[PDB]
């Protein structure tokens, strides 16, 4: 089963990627998690990426496509995979299309800009695992601490409100057209599309996607 998650930064894609991984047993390919992993390893990728991400900009299509190609051409990607953060631009999409890769489901998380900025102030991560929490809407069971390890949570560096606002501008210019892109793909029979209300609580969003995938 091959799935793509679309939606503005903060819409809760990664939050629901976790659940979809652990309930249908397909790997999460997160471009954001891979970039943040590269910084932590201190690789060449990590060094090129850090400044771009800090500035709330998109990393070049070439680097991203190479990165995602590598991680697909690993093992256990025969049963399926879940893309989260990719594609992010039309060229990223067309590259996948031209390489002959089709997806079964394209899932869109609609959430307006207002909420997005209010959300991200409450976002907390367990940096080793990439587990994501919201202090109000999806809180850790112990304030400030990862549920699994008890390790202190941090805020992401690119989560200051200036940087967030840039990510949304980029999203509306570069990424939003992908909605049209995959609607049309769905219309031609090449995939299934579905929208959801991501403003809903995290259990109600979980529910709609059970209701959608089966
Ligand atoms: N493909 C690419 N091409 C070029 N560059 C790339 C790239 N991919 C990555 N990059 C680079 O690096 C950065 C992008 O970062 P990236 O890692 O791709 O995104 P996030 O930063 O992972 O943003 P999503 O945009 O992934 O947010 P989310 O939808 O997953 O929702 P989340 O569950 O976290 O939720 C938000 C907060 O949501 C709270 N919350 C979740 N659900 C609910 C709910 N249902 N109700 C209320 N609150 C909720 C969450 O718990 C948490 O508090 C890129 O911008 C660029 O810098």
């Amino acid at each position: 089963m091959r799935i793509i998650l679309l939606g503005a930064p903060g819409a809760g894609k990664g939050t629901q990627a976790q659940f979809i991984m652990e309930k249908y047993g397909i790997p999460q390919i997160s471009t954001g998690d891979m970039l943040r992993a590269a910084i932590k390893s201190g690789s060449e990728l990590g060094k090129q990426a850090k400044d771009i991400m800090d500035a709330g900009k998109l990393v070049t299509d070439e680097i991203i496509i190479a990165l995602v190609k590598e991680r697909i051409c690993q093992e256990d990607s025969r049963n399926g995979f879940l893309l989260d953060g990719f594609p992010r631009t039309i060229p990223q999409a067309d590259a996948m299309k031209e390489a002959g890769i089709n997806v079964d489901y394209v899932l869109e998380f609609d959430v307006p800009d207002e909420l997005i900025v209010d959300r991200i102030v409450g976002r907390r991560v367990h940096a080793p695992s990439g587990r994501v929490y919201h202090v109000k809407f999806n809180p850790p069971k112990v304030e400030g601490k990862d549920d699994v390890t008890g390790e202190e949570l941090t805020t992401r560096k690119d989560d200051q409100e200036e940087t967030v606002r840039k990510r949304l501008v980029e999203y509306h210019q570069m990424t939003a057209p992908l909605i049209g892109y995959y609607s049309k793909e769905a219309e031609a029979g090449n995939t299934k599309y579905a929208k959801v209300d991501g403003t809903k609580p995290v259990c109600e969003v979980r529910a709609d996607l059970e209701k959608i995938l089966g």
